[PDB]
This record gives C-alpha cells, sequence and structure tokens, in this order.
C-alpha cells in the first residue's frame, strides 16, 4: 500500500512488457538503468502512480533514450532521444566489460606488446575501466572503455599481484574497434603471488580465537511491515533500494510522545569518486565514479549469515532489472539488525546516593558492493539518543602497478617490484532534510575565541557564532577543524519548549577533499568533491551531484550548475550535500588484501527535543 | 615474579609499617598519593626493587613531604620536605571535600547570603572545587578550596538542578578559615527538578527492547597470568593501575612469527583538564585537573556485570592506599573482554572466483571514574590488525548555573532559568614509544598538492612529505586537518623486508585545543593543552605534562620546562604526548543526565609488518 515500497518482480516484468509493446525494447536494446521514481511533493491525495525511469542503450549505434513508464496505468509517459556528445553517455553495461578483453586478444598491436613481454594472451586479464574526457577528439560521442592488463598465472590466481605496466588500450565498445594501444616501455611483471588463501602465504591458521555468540532469545526489537517499513525504538523509516545509489533511506522520523516528527525525507550516497594521483600516462586518466558510471547497487553482494552479518539478522532481497528487462533478485542483499553499543548514560551521585547506568544500542542497515578489485560496505546507523550516522567501509585489493626503479613520489611499494598508486575514495551524501517539516535552514557554527580584557578579565571565556546561509551562492562551505566548525539544520518555525528553533547538528570527519589541480578534468567532472558542504533548494530533477549521465561527460554538470540559480534557502525545502572521503597512501599492511578502513559523518539532535530523549530506557 | 605486577595489599601494608616506624606517619599525617615506581631503564639484571612514591600531607600545617620507600629492602630511600609555595600543593584529599560545606555552615557571611535567598542551610550542598592561582596574594602557600552551592530539596534530589548563582566562597582547609565570601547578587534558584529516575519525568519505561545475549561458550580468547599479564591474538601487555593516572598499559608488544616485537613501553592518560569558559567572577576561576589535582584512579567505580560491562568479562580489582596507609580494594574496577568488530577484510574476485570474508575483533580494557557531577570512561582497544586505539567516554550531569535574563554568550539554556556554562574536556596521552626497540623518531606527514604542468600534464597527481623532528625545540606541533596531517613514529635502525624503517602512524581527531587566552592562568598551568603534539626525550622524572604538584601551582611546570632542554630526539628513547579533547556547548538533550559523547585517537601500523598481519585469521 505504501508508495515507498520496494519494486516488485511483477512491476519490473510489467515495465518490460510496456516497453516491448511500445516498440522500445527490440533485440538491439539494453536497459542500462531502471529504477522507481519517488512520489512528487504533495502526495497527500492517495493518487499513487508507480513510475519507473529507464535508460535504454542501443548496441547498433542508434541514439539511446530516456523513458518514463507508469506501471499503474500501463503507459509510456515520455521518451526522449539523447545526444550523448552533449549530455553524457549512459552507465557502463556489465556485458561491455567482457568485450574489452576479447577485442584486445585479436588486436595486432596488443599481441605484439604482450609478445615483447613473453606473456601468454590466454593468461592476460584486462580490467575494463571508465574513460573520462581528456584530449582525444575522436572519443566525443562514442562509448569508450580503457583497459589495463594483469597476469593470471592459473585460474585461481590473484591477477592484481601481476600488473603489466607501461601498456594501456582504448576500445570503442559499440563499433568494436581498438582505437589506441599505447606502449611506453617494458616493466618487469611483479612475480610474487598475492593469494591470501594459499597456506604457504598465510601459514597455519590461528587456533586461538574462541567463539563469540550473539543471539536474541526473544527476537529483535524492530518490526518490518509492508516489506520495507521499519519501526525501532521510536524511529520510523522506509528502506529503499536503487540500482544506482544502493540503499536509500526514506521518511526518517522519530516518535516523540504522540507526535511523529520528521527528520530526513531522503538519505542516500548519491555519488562516489575514486581519483588516482599517479601522473604516469598509463594511469593519469583513471577515475572511477562507482555510483554514477558503474551503478553500485547492481554489484551488491549476497551477505552470508555468521560471516558478513552476525547476530539475529533480518534480510531484504531487493529486485533489480537485468539488461533485458527481466527481474533479478539480489538474495540477502541488505542486512538489518540491532547491536549493543556500550554505555548510554551513567552517573553515581554522592549527594543523592543514586547510582544510574543505562546501555545504548543501534540499528544497523547495511549492504556491500564489489566493483572490480574494490569492495565497499555502506552502513547506516540509528541510535537510541536520536543520532544518525553513516559509515563507509573500504576493503578489497588495492589497485597495483609496477614500482619504478629509483622510487616514486606518487606510488607506494608493497612487494618487490610491486607498487600501489596514491588515490582517494570520496563520497557525496545527499540529505533531503525535513527537520520537523520542510521549512529548514542551515547555519554554520564556529567556535569564537575571546581576548583577555574588560568583561573577560581572567581570559577564560570562549563563545560560538552561527551564520545563516540564505542563498545558494553563499551555501558552498569548507571545513575548518581548528575552529570546530559544524553545520546546524534547523526549522525556524518549530520551537522547543525554550522557544529556540529545533535542530540537528552535522559533525564531519574533516578529511581532505579533492586534491587534484582545480583545472583538471576530474576537478570539473567531480566539482562536488572540492568542497565539504553544499546546500540547494529542493527540485525534482536535481538528483545527483554529478548530473544524470556521468560517463564521459565533459564537466560542470550537477551541483555547480544547480547553485547558479541562487535560490532562497532560508526557511525552505532544502537539500544538504556533504562531501567526505579517505586519502589512501597504501601501506605494506594493505597487501595482499586490505583490512577495512572507514570514514563517515553523523547528525546529532541540537535542541530538537525538550530534554534527553532516552529517559524512558529501562535498567536492563 | 614480574616487576610490572599490580601493588598488593601486603605491599601497601608494608609501606605503612615502614613509614610508621620511620616516624613519618603520625596522627597528623595523611597520604595524599601512593603508587609504585616503574623499573628504571635497564632492568635486565633481575635485581627487582619494588619502590613506592608517597606524598605525605600534614593537617597541622607542617611542611608536606615526598618519600620513596623500598618494600623489597624495608627502607626509606629518600624523604624531602616540600615548599609548596614554590613547587605546588599536594593533591586534594577526599576528607577535605567534607570540610568545605561544614565550615561554611557556621560562617556568618555564608548564612546571611543564604538567608537573603530564603534557603535552609541544611538543604544547601557545596561543591568543593580546586582553587587554581589567581589574584589573591593571601592564598600563596595555603591549601584553598572554592565552594559553589546547590539546593537539595530532599535526600534523593539531584542538587545540580538547583544552582545558587551569584555566590562563591573560598576556604583554607588546613587552618579551617573561610577567607572570602563573594555575593554578586541574587539569582532565582531554578525550580524544576532533574530527577531522572522519577516516573513523572521519565514517563512509563519502554517495553520494546528485547534482550541481546552476548556469550562465549568456550570462554574468552585471552589469558591472564601473573595477575595482570595479558596475551591475546598475538598481543602481549601488562595492565597497571595507578591512583593518579588510572589504568596504565605496559610493555605493549606483538608476536610476529617467533619474534616478540615491542611497540609501546608505557601508555597512559597523564593529565586531563576541564576549563570553563564563563567570564562571570562566580565561575571564571573554574578549571578541574581531574588527574593531577583529584587523582582519577581513587574515584574508580565498581563495574556491574550486565550493566557496565556486557559479555564474558574478566575483572581486575586493583588495590590502592587510603589516607592512613591501609590497603583498599577497588572491587571489579577494571573490565576486560573481547568484542566482535564487524568485517576485517572482504573481497569477491571475478577472475579467480574466490569469495573471502574475515571478521574483526577487539580486546577492551576499561574503567570508569566519577568526580563530582561528571563520570568518565577510559577505554583502551587492541585490534587484530595491529591498531591501538584510546577512547574517552564523557557522561554524568553537566555543571549548571542560572541562565541570565537576556541571555548569555557563554552559557547554554537547558531548562527555565537553568544554564550550563561552556567548557572543554581535554586529555593528554603520554606514549613512551618503543617501536621495535627504543631508538625511535617522529616524522610529520602532510599531503602535498601538485600544480598542473610538466610532469603532471593532466593535473591529477598528489603526493606527501615527511619532516623529521630532530630536537625538542622543534617538536611542538599543531594539527592540520586540511593537509591530512599525521605523525609517524619509526625505528630508523629496524627495516621491513622492503628496506623501509618500520613505523606506526598516529591519527588524531583534530578537535580544537585550549581556547582560553594565551595570557590566562589556565593557559600557563595547562600549557600542554595549547598544542596537539609534543615529543620529549625520555627521562625518569618527566612523568606528567603539568608537573608533579599541579594543585595551586603558579604555572609553567611540565612540558614547557622539559622541552627547553632541547634534547636530541632523532633516533632516541622518546615520549609522545598527544593532546585531544571535546569542546562542549551543552544542548537541551544533555539534561537532566547526559548521553555519552566520545573523543580519542588511534595508532595504525605503517610498514611495521612485511604484509597484512591477519592473513592467518580463520574463516569462522
Ligand atoms: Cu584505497
Ligand atoms: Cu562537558
Ligand atoms: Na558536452
Ligand atoms: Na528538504
Ligand atoms: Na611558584
Ligand atoms: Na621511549
Amino acid at each position: 500500500a505504501s508508495p515507498f515500497r520496494l519494486a516488485s518482480a511483477g512491476e519490473i516484468s510489467e515495465v518490460q512488457g510496456i516497453l516491448r509493446t511500445a516498440g522500445l525494447l527490440g533485440p538491439e536494446k539494453r536497459i542500462a538503468y531502471l529504477g522507481v521514481l519517488d512520489p512528487a511533493r504533495g502526495a497527500g491525495s492517495e493518487a499513487e502512480d508507480r513510475r519507473f525511469r529507464v535508460f535504454i542503450h542501443d548496441v547498433s549505434g542508434a541514439r539511446p533514450q530516456e523513458v518514463t513508464v507508469s506501471v499503474t496505468n500501463g503507459t509510456v509517459i515520455s521518451a526522449v532521444e539523447l545526444d550523448t556528445a552533449a549530455t553524457g553517455e549512459l552507465p557502463v553495461l556489465e556485458e561491455e566489460f567482457e568485450v574489452v578483453e576479447q577485442l584486445l586478444a585479436t588486436d595486432e598491436r596488443w599481441l605484439k606488446a604482450l609478445a615483447a613481454r613473453n606473456l601468454d594472451v590466454s593468461k592476460v586479464r584486462v580490467a575494463p575501466l571508465s574513460a573520462g574526457v581528456f584530449e582525444y577528439a575522436e572519443e566525443r560521442g562514442r562509448r569508450i572503455l580503457r583497459g589495463l592488463a594483469f597476469v593470471q598465472d592459473f585460474p585461481e590466481d590473484s591477477a592484481w599481484a601481476h600488473p603489466v605496466d607501461g601498456l594501456v588500450a582504448y576500445v570503442d565498445v559499440v563499433s568494436k574497434e581498438v582505437t589506441r594501444v599505447i606502449d611506453t616501455g617494458v616493466f618487469p611483471v611483479p612475480a610474487e603471488h598475492g593469494n591470501y588463501t594459499d597456506p604457504e602465504l598465510t601459514g597455519p591458521l590461528r587456533t586461538t580465537q574462541k567463539p563469540i555468540s550473539i543471539t536474541q532469545p526473544e527476537g529483535p526489537s524492530f518490526t518490518v511491515t509492508g516489506g520495507n517499513h521499519i519501526e525501532w525504538e521510536k524511529w520510523s523509516l522506509d528502506v529503499g533500494f536503487d540500482v544506482r545509489e544502493g540503499v536509500v533511506l526514506h521518511n526518517i522520523a522519530f516518535r516523540d510522545g504522540d507526535r511523529l516528527r520528521p527528520i530526513i525525507n531522503r538519505a542516500s550516497i548519491a555519488e562516489m569518486v575514486v581519483p588516482y594521483g599517479d601522473p604516469s600516462p598509463i594511469r593519469s586518466w583513471q577515475n572511477y565514479f562507482d555510483t554514477g558510471e558503474y551503478l553500485v547497487g547492481q554489484y551488491a553482494n549476497s551477505l552470508e549469515l555468521g560471516c558478513d552479518c552476525l547476530g539475529d539478522i533480518t534480510y531484504l532481497s531487493p529486485v533489480i532489472s537485468d539488461a533485458f528487462g527481466n527481474p533479478r533478485e539480489i538474495r540477502n542483499g541488505i542486512c538489518m539488525h540491532e547491536e549493543d553499543w556500550g554505555i548510554l548514560a551513567k552517573h553515581s551521585d554522592l549527594w543523592s546516593g543514586i547510582n544510574y547506568t543505562r546501555r545504548n544500542r543501534r540499528m544497523v542497515i547495511s549492504f556491500f558492493t564489489t566493483i572490480g578489485n574494490y569492495d565497499y560496505g555502506f552502513y547506516w546507523y540509528l541510535y537510541l539518543d536520536g543520532t544518525i550516522e553513516f559509515e563507509a567501509k573500504a576493503t578489497g585489493v588495492v589497485f597495483t602497478s609496477a614500482f619504478p626503479e629509483g622510487g616514486s613520489d606518487n606510488i607506494s611499494q608493497l612487494a618487490p617490484g610491486l607498487g600501489a598508486p596514491f588515490h582517494q575514495h570520496i563520497f557525496s551524501a545527499r540529505l533531503d532534510m525535513a527537520i520537523d517539516g520542510f521549512t529548514n535552514r542551515v547555519e554554520e557554527e564556529d567556535v569564537v575565541r575571546q581576548t583577555m580584557g574588560p568583561g573577560n578579565e581572567r581570559g577564560n571565556a570562549f563563545s560560538r557564532k552561527r551564520t545563516v546561509l540564505t542563498r545558494e551562492s553563499e551555501a558552498v562551505r569548507e571545513a575548518d577543524a581548528r575552529t570546530g566548525r559544524t553545520w546546524i539544520i534547523s526549522n525556524p518555525e518549530s520551537k522547543n519548549r525554550l522557544n529556540e528553533p529545533v535542530g540537528y547538528k552535522l559533525h564531519a570527519h574533516n578529511q581532505p577533499t579533492l586534491l587534484a589541480d582545480p583545472g583538471s578534468s576530474i576537478a570539473r567532472r567531480a566539482a562536488f568533491a572540492t568542497k565539504d558542504l553544499w546546500v540547494t533548494r529542493y527540485a525534482d530533477d536535481e538528483r545527483y551531484p554529478t548530473g544524470d549521465f556521468v560517463n564521459q561527460h565533459s564537466g560542470g554538470a550537477g551541483l555547480p550548475s544547480y547553485i547558479a540559480q541562487d535560490r532562497d534557502i532560508d526557511g525552505q525545502d532544502i537539500v544538504v550535500w556533504h562531501t567526505f572521503g579517505l586519502t589512501h597512501f597504501p601501506r605494506v599492511e594493505d597487501w595482499p588484501i586490505m583490512p577495512v578502513d572507514t570514514v563517515g559523518f553523523k547528525l546529532r539532535p541540537e535542541g530538537f527535543f525538550d530534554r534527553s530523549p532516552v529517559l524512558d530506557v529501562p535498567a536492563n
């Protein structure tokens, strides 16, 4: 009954039939993206219309199309042909990944490069990577992937240990042509293996770890209704899943007495970029937009009980479309559980004689994705005290290169002859705010130091200042950890019992933002990543910080274009976009498989409640 | 047998007898501090000598003494009379806290102030607070406490809800004189109660939380031998306890193959200061040195199974001295357990077909202390992958004041008429480093941005730079979150298999440091807190960043004095001192009892190992 329910297999099958009958899904067509559209603002008329947005690619070279379909009515709402040299190419298809290695295997230039290195072409894996936009005029309007080669010594070998440096190829995956093969010189292929399940590398496995058993003898404290509606410890929300963004949280609200109070209308990771900092021409083009170019949701893992998710786990199994419009279930793709989280509040009072301890817990919603060598976990946490937190977990195998004789300023050495280029992993969280409703505003809060003098004779005072962001042109903000900078999202029309506007404070980790030169291609295509915080006025079509069509888009799309409208954001329907990321200088300990590292952000209540919201937690 | 074993009740009883027989523990004497001295550098001669350091106060006004005793030999090693106007007063005694309220109850000025406010003196609690050093010349060389008043409506009432603003008194606790009573005007006493166990404030307790059961059916994976020696998942360490510092970690080492590799010789929180930022003369003197003035170990809580520590818990019960030299056990004062910690490493490889997941865990060592209204948890964590982390948890009841009509730049409003002054909680971690032995050095690592141009034609490259700190005068460092600044502690004489020096990287949270004017009394007494990182050359007597005698010391003791020696720290026995803290602008949600907030730091291996140290973790 809920408009925010997950897409069903039946809905996707109906979309396929509607597209086929309309003549839009012939044998040459591929679905590059399919997802449900959110209800438009003002759905308080019960007139639900389940609409789907579809990107249709054509493998014969005809123009792709963007199509909107109503499964409720069984109709095509609109269908637009796309000029991809103007607005960008469609996301990469899973089936194009295979084309790259097969095409290169028959190319004379590729074979002569492998022959010079005495490599058997049957053992050479090619990583198919997105192209970006650089100096190659012949690439405008064509679908290009670039390939980097790795040697697999046997079928279960980790090819990442054996990069073939000095060699790169570019491939037109529609015309099936190899456009360029660049060979800058022979580097030795690193010889040590990286097989982290091989007993001679691991040694004998430890026998010292005793089991930890986490159970819930009465079941979990949360309920799931309507497939994806969660109620847990006064929280209420809907768990969505989109093939591009992955897990999306809708309608995050908190039950305060008999009032259901909204906090966040929609929360998602709306882009993530992985730029490489190696100036070698073999890799200086390398930038992954995992969300916008590859679609992180379609590579979500099936999560295993006891290994990936431990405890009393409730699973969701979202359904997505394959490239032909058939529904595909991602079995056990989302884990949901609660976790003990230590002490919530504690005080032993000498005067009253009362000793008081309460324990905290959090609700966890998570999925894991694998894009080539990298694996990312996305974790959303809700806490008893009203805190909302996101955490990204990065693991997998680092991308490798040769390590040059005589060292490098831009590459770490991991093993003899084996290097790992410097890079970043940068995320954009899109937070469509609804603090007690939709009239919100953002204030920037800095600590204020005071000078010793009149009215501060002992030089101990310090204060804070808040600056309201009133227009989009002034709402592009930088972190300042030294001044304790945070941002408060408040509702100026909703007051707590002290007559102060209710609010939530965003605490950033204050990690470095995009390091590339501001004149670079990546700085233009990932402009969101150059600043810590952006605030826009909500609009239906402003969904991604990088635009709708990220693949091979020349630049400037998304946030820099949106904020040029300079709209009023002072007590309006607003969206916060927070950039955060990891700067990765690989260490020896990251090899041959990397222990998890993390980054994230959190939001804490700031006068949202009239007192602590966890006074009614029992003693346990 | 180990020299690092905890003090026994028998040792403390022997110290008492040795002091008594030597004529140093008559009826007028009080022990203000007692603790075991660590072995001096070079204990590889098996000639153990258990020595104790004792601060002896005299309640008749005679000079206090510092005494060192050998329990091994049964002798007084040295005894020095202290000139407290020069070197500082002894720590505050628990028994002096009671003196303040009792003395004020008979003072004519105090009674007339309470009469003007129609307060019954029997209901007025006085918080006895350390004095600092300000403008009062008569306080030099005297033991002073300052008192602030709160009303307790009935014996189980939370007095913190009822501050009596506009009134402060100073008391000489040795001569038993009230030196000054300052009344700056009548403020209404806030009337709402703050009783967080009262059903009419909490409402009905939730019935929605289902149990989480954490058990270890085969017992824990760590072993405890010799009372306090821990072995866990290749880690080896000794857990100490000192009445001033609390939990101290000794001899932190990691078993790498058949080599036991040292990492940290001694880790402790060696000071913690809580400065208040309210310029009102009622509170502008208020600064707690919880470690140096009050001694956090002596107020450690007895931790309850299932409430404070959940799971399969192993307890330590440290023994301390009371003020008369009798041993006192802090039952269940230290909790030790392991915790599941999510995914350690994960990769699903398309080419090899291998799916790999491993889970992480951490070892937890924790204690909790209560100093008046505040309660602090101290948590040390050891992880499978070699990471060491500290986390402080702050909870309890915020210190309150009146909220002035017309608002304040330095006080938050929590309830009608009830304010909470701004303040910080700042910690100093003292890390006596021993990375693969004692020849260590510190490098500061910044990210380096590169300009687009020759050798970086696409403007994507970025790098890093490391600066060796060679002398103490250049080893006082500030955070810079924007440049990703971290510090690496390395051993230049111990190389990994790539011929790089082994090392560990310190990751700070980059929170603001001390905000007070640099010319203030607190900036002089807590100079450590004005900078994020200090490195000194190890010396036996340089124990605390604030000096040995913090109470009423005029300033400049500790780190600023140590580093003036300008000693060589490049490949030497060095000590890292890291300042970190919380800046607290109280929110409504902090009242009437504050949910936990946290701050800390961590150290991660940086080429310490030759590859990932967790390849031998089994599948579980
Ligand atoms: Cu990385
Ligand atoms: Cu505080
Ligand atoms: Na264009
Ligand atoms: Na909004
Ligand atoms: Na002095
Ligand atoms: Na050292």
